[PDB]
């Protein structure tokens, strides 16, 4: 059974709904009620609290690549992510600005661990943009 399509839909959901989230602040921002770096900082406070399913999460990143915000690995943050591969040689990260780039939006698999551990395994993430701030905004389930 197969039956992942369901899985796909609920992650896509839930990254819809962190898009949300994200485009409510940058309104906000648009209208002049908070400065554009409050509504960033906002919209990060959530992300970074926010957890799906038990442990499923959010991360933000920008266009160079360059990581915004991770939650589980936060070492990550700040850091350029061009160049940054899977260990099967994914550049993961670019992967996720062509994606949003060229379409909008849209699902990419990679290898990446799960919370709490480093072996990377099988994942596919949707990810989305928000233009005005050059973000990419993501979340993933676990094959497995
Ligand atoms: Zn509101």
């Amino acid at each position: 059974a197969r039956m992942l399509a369901e899985r796909q839909a609920k992650v896509r959901a839930l990254v819809e709904a962190a898009h949300g989230l994200v485009e409510h602040q940058g309104a906000r921002a648009a209208r002049g009620e908070i400065s554009a770096d409050e509504a960033r900082r906002a919209a990060l406070e959530a992300l970074r609290a926010l957890r799906y399913d038990g442990s499923e999460y959010f991360w933000v990143n920008d266009l160079e690549p360059r990581m915004v915000m991770h939650p589980t690995n936060p070492q990550l943050d700040g850091q350029d992510l061009s160049g940054y591969r899977d260990p099967n040689g994914k550049l993961l990260f670019q992967e996720f600005v062509r994606t949003v780039r060229a379409r909008g939006s849209g699902f990419v698999d990679y290898l990446w661990p799960k919370p709490g551990s480093t072996v990377p395994v099988p994942k596919i993430s949707f990810v989305t943009q928000y233009q005005p701030w050059g973000w990419v905004v993501g979340s993933g389930l676990y094959v497995d």
